[PDB]
């Protein structure tokens, strides 16, 4: 099954993407959860899987991490369980993700799960990132509030009860809080950016791991100075300039972002096949009619020619094949045309199959 | 004691600097060696101390790394006793330095020191940086080849016997080979100077450790794109302005730059004194004519109105006395002047004699 999303993707942009909140009624119409409670719950029993529960009583909060054993010591109200992820292990709520591709692949992050009894929530927090909130089913109130992970209480722009199908936007900066009124299930689909911290730093371990920037300051003409002991400005605009002109050359750079941002942030479910595939079963699968399906969560995109899946880098003269990796989650032997007849292609393939990142059915 | 360099300063800039090496005949006049090859062997038998041993016979190498308990099992011929940073352990060495300062002292490193018996050396190779080599007691014949650590062998473009006072300058890049024809002490001169890569990755730690650079990429107006995949050029630019904006703000790279450049490539003698001196006692000892000595090897710099000390940033508003600091490696009380008068000054010369950074005579 699929997902429409109700709504004018210009004007959103215009009028509120990363500038105003919003909520969007009936945004997905006759919503449908894809996944029950009892899924949910039994999904943060498993380690792998980044899960929480967040209680108060008496006026305290009270945080636990997952996985969990047993299921009580809880109360009838005042709890949320929050599942990180799901799209990385439940295929059906993966779906939820496709219709934000109006929005750039790489600016998406995953699909992070809320249930709660009544009077469950966070509380008052702000966010970095934007983020959409789906209702499933019951009811919960929402407030945000102006813009200026705990805050203090807020004046609220937005106050409203979200029934099934509708939807929150909330831009990063926004103070929100939210709780239920029944029993409901939350889908929020979260958005990532880097900050220049982790830009200057993860270059920087790209460069040294690559050995790269081994060109060393010369001063031929080296400048004379009264004081021996000081540093003159122009020394440092030269080695300013070092620095420039290294984040400046055209493949270096391109080439590490496509390796960083290419990265999920939370675990995979990474499943290497036994034995491995050879580049004729691949060849023969597809043929048959069999579906190579791209791995949930896994993060694939382009950055001028070359394509990126998981930090690999993959390079390919078959440019349309190559597309279709990147855009499609089910691929056909349609999708590859006369790609598939190159034993170098489907040699690329096998080894993205091997890893674990496509798999059969 | 102290030494006169004999020698013509804007031509050598002019004409050799960076640029070309050159055999300077008798620079140093009625050369007396600062220290004799039974106290450079009895220095590399201390551990915090680095040396080495390089021997040839049948036609191989083999290198020994310090320290050293026996002097034996060692030939007549063919060997070298090379030590480093000398400057930091013998403070009549250090006098040597003295007349370079003609060039930048953030861009002069440290003394080597090495000893050979004839036929002594360490072969072809090529250094990144630029050095002078101070003729000693003995004769050493060295080679120079024109430029292009181990090297196959060259034709020269220099092929020399140095004398004592002699002193042979090659730039960085020009492979060297030098052996005694009879006992011969050779005084290194070293400099340095930092690559791309050093540059990039040591202000990343600086940008994390001191959490900075923490604004996030926003994209109000993101762009339009046919393959949700994608990541386009202006993106990318984006990207990029972060980074360029972050390394020229004003202050950040500055301070930065101080702390590295500041500290010193090999270890020093550090010997905080006990009990830690009180500022009282520091002003007593200097209006009673005692001076104040720079631990040697110690790197102080100026970049701006700052000036940094093996890594610590020093602000004071008495600009003269500051300067004082970075230019006397021997202070007296006048080279202060009134600053000795304001506690807050006292106090921050204190810590620094506390540090070990400076001591009484
Ligand atoms: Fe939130
Ligand atoms: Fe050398």
């Amino acid at each position: 099954m699929e997902y429409q999303l109700t709504l004018n993707w210009p004007d959103f942009l215009e009028r509120h993407w990363q500038k105003r909140p919003v909520v969007l009624k009936r945004g997905f119409n006759n919503f449908i959860d894809p996944i029950s409670p009892d899924e949910l719950a039994g999904l943060a029993m498993e380690s792998e899987v980044d899960s929480r529960l967040v209680s108060h009583q008496d006026g305290k909060w009270q945080v636990s991490h997952g996985p969990f054993e047993s299921y009580d010591h809880l109360g009838e109200t005042n709890w949320s369980l929050l599942v990180q992820a799901v799209n990385h292990w439940h295929e059906p709520t993966a779906a939820l993700m496709r219709p934000f591709r109006e929005l750039p692949d790489w600016r998406i992050d995953d699909l992070m799960i809320s249930f709660s009894v009544p009077g469950g929530g966070v509380g008052p927090h702000l966010d970095q990132y934007d983020v959409f909130i789906i209702q499933g089913t019951g009811r919960r109130r929402w407030r945000v509030g102006a813009a200026l992970l705990q805050v203090d209480p807020f004046e609220a722009i937005i106050d409203e009860e979200l029934e099934p199908g509708d939807i929150l936007y909330i831009p990063p900066g926004f103070p929100h809080e939210g709780y239920a009124l029944e029993n409901a299930m939350n889908y929020s689909v979260g958005f990532r950016a880097p900050n220049t911290r982790e830009l200057i730093s993860g270059f920087a371990d790209y460069v040294l791991q690559r050995e790269l920037g081994g060109n060393y300051y010369s001063d031929p003409d080296v400048p004379p100075r009264a004081h021996p002991a000081d540093v003159l400005p122009q020394e440092m605009d030269k080695l300013r300039e070092m620095m420039l002109e290294l984040i400046n050359q055209p493949e270096h750079f391109k080439q590490w972002f496509g390796e960083f941002i290419s990265q999920s942030r939370h675990e995979l479910d990474i499943a290497p096949p036994e034995p491995p595939y050879q580049p004729d079963e691949i060849y023969d699968a597809l043929k048959q009619g069999e579906v190579l399906v791209r791995l949930g969560g896994l993060r694939v995109l382009r950055i001028g020619d070359d394509v990126y899946a998981n930090g690999e880098k993959i390079d390919s003269p078959h440019r349309p094949a190559l597309d279709a990796l990147a855009s499609n989650i089910a691929l056909t032997a349609e999708n590859f045309g006369d790609a598939l007849e190159d034993p170098s292609f489907l040699a690329m393939l096998a080894a993205l199959v091997n890893s674990g990142y496509w798999f059969f059915e």
